[PDB]
């Protein structure tokens, strides 16, 4: 006897990239570059159903609450450790609570990619999200 | 018989790598209409008009034969209005809206993808 | 009758390494791959997909539950990947499509910048 | 009372000198291929690209996908496609090609190196 509206499920891949420099900055010891990012498994405008995401960088990142509440929604920046993202998903109909996706940002790869296609990491990951 | 036809329509762009001194142009873009199957849209479809921003100039472009699709250069994002017409007259016209996409995420910019598209999928019934 | 359509994508993708891998010969990496068309849950039509790999492969009857209905691999050579696409409906015969695994760039493609393999094919799938 | 769209043309690059073994000073691919990729190669069954005499085997055939023949050479001429069908009775399309190497000015001014020749048509059955 519940009221119940129609299942609505949207599905989505988020995970990060990142690419080596050559050199250690020597400014910041930094040495990578990297985008987190949440996009839709399809080309579509998620702006329909998504308010904001927010990525929690980690507390070493000065204005470490990044948040984007317009496509595409990623953050880039340069680094030099891994570290766990927590990011979150911000529905527009309210009485939709939030959608919290832990993603340990890569930065190096593995030694089997060290000897095939040693460039640019890559590390996404498959989700869907459910509505009404 | 309830007749449908399916298509897919949209844009594509690539970065010129320096915005042109001449007119502040960064990107070339084509915008288009395909049929979703290798098909032949020309027996049913009389034309279609790409209404452009009011910027370019001439910005009502028809295209009357395949491939219906409209390519050029620009600065900056916008909205196309896409009216089909076909070729009985009794078929109301239908009107398509597409944003202009032509920046690339950077995600997209880090694979060393090249061009930038979005593209979305219809379905005309009879 | 029903007569509801549901666009989707197949084919595979693949970029080359860069050199020969001294462990298995490997050169290439690629995805073969179902998509549906628009953004949706897919899994709400398709039961199961099966992936027929090459009789090189283990387990080569590759069998996908839970969508993304994706199968990740390396190789060296490209072969003929049989897909059988069965449905929720029990009244709704499997389809099966060929697909030729691209791993070699094109002149074409090669000439402009193109980074990765992409070969793509078109279907409606009908109820 | 089956219409099949193709795109066929030219990529051509300045190689970056003018190779001083044979004269050549660019290198180009002249392809076809379908509006909408399908398996082509279920309804074609080869296709010739004739060549200017001074290339040794002018008359060149590409039987199954990628449907393309890559070459060096100095000048742009005129490339005779031939497409030959499975069917034993439907009958041979021809089409013409200027093949295309130098560039134009504002495709320069644009940040383009690679040159895209390229046009629409329709192979058409009964």
């Amino acid at each position: 006897s519940r009221v119940k509206g129609v299942t609505i499920v949207k599905p989505i891949v988020y995970g990060n990239v990142a690419r080596y420099f050559g050199k250690k900055r020597e400014e910041d010891g930094h040495t990578h570059q990297w985008t987190v990012y949440v996009k839709p498994y399809r080309n579509e405008d998620m702006s329909a159903y998504v308010k904001k995401i927010q990525f929690k960088l980690h507390e070493s990142y000065g204005n470490p609450l990044r948040v984007v509440t317009k496509p595409p929604y990623e953050i880039t920046e340069t680094g030099w450790g891994e570290f766990e993202i927590i990011i979150k998903i911000f529905f527009i109909d309210p009485n939709e609570r939030p959608v919290t996706l832990y993603h340990l940002l890569k930065l190096f790869q593995s030694d089997t990619n060290a000897m095939l296609g040693k460039k640019t990491v890559v590390s996404e990951f498959y989700d869907e999200m459910i509505f009404q």
